[PDB]
């Protein structure tokens, strides 16, 4: 899969939570999230063609999904406690790491 | 000044450049944010007197506070422009800023 389709992945399951109709469907989607942030890491986002793998630039995309992973496995951690509003909770404060990373570089 | 005032800060201001119009009524409250946030940026916070300076808990407190100056810099730069609604989105951005640090600390 390749960064468009690594994005979708997100968007669609970042949905997925918000609108989910049984609290199982919340972990699927995290677990799904969280698999495509490890793949988009690995990518070069057309904005940063130009840039060293070692640029500032790379630096700052690679760590924003290092950072969303951490917060998708919190938010595994209260689904897997069976705190699952909680964690549908925690879901929708990762939209903030979509808004970020956007900012630079979509 | 203490860490309560400097939050006061943060909290007014980003309310001052949603009320503003102009590029300079922008720029002054984003110079006082940015103020406000260097004088809380190096002190230990009373939860994490007991961590290490370099633990994890602490290394991200830290880069909480040098993550949210770099952005109201980069707002700056854009009221510095006379892009008066750009700034004022990149402000308004700044929330998630305050929201992640703050969940993780209470
Ligand atoms: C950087 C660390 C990012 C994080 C975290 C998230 N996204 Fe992203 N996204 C990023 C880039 C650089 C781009 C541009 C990719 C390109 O090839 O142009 C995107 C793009 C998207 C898109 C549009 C995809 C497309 O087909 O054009 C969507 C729908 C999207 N991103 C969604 C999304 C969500 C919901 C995120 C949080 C869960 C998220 N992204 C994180 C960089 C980064
Ligand atoms: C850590 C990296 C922080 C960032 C970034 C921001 N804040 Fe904060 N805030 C932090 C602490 C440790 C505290 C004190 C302990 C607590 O949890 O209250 C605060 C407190 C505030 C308050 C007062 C809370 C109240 O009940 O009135 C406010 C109003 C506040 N902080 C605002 C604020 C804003 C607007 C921020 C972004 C621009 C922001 N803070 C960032 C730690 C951190
Ligand atoms: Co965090
Ligand atoms: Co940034």
């Amino acid at each position: 899969a390749d960064l468009e389709d690594n994005m979708e992945t997100l968007n669609d399951n970042l949905k997925v939570i918000e609108k989910a109709d049984n609290a199982a469907q919340v972990k699927d989607a995290l677990t799904k999230m969280r698999a495509a942030a490890l793949d988009a890491q690995k990518a070069t986002p057309p904005k940063l063609e130009d840039k060293s793998p070692d640029s500032p630039e790379m630096w700052h995309f690679r760590h924003g999904f290092d950072h969303l992973v951490g917060h998708i496995d919190d938010a595994l951690k209260l689904a897997n406690e069976g705190k699952v509003k909680e964690a549908q909770a925690a879901a929708e404060q990762l939209k903030c790491h979509c808004n970020h990373c956007h900012q630079h570089y979509r």
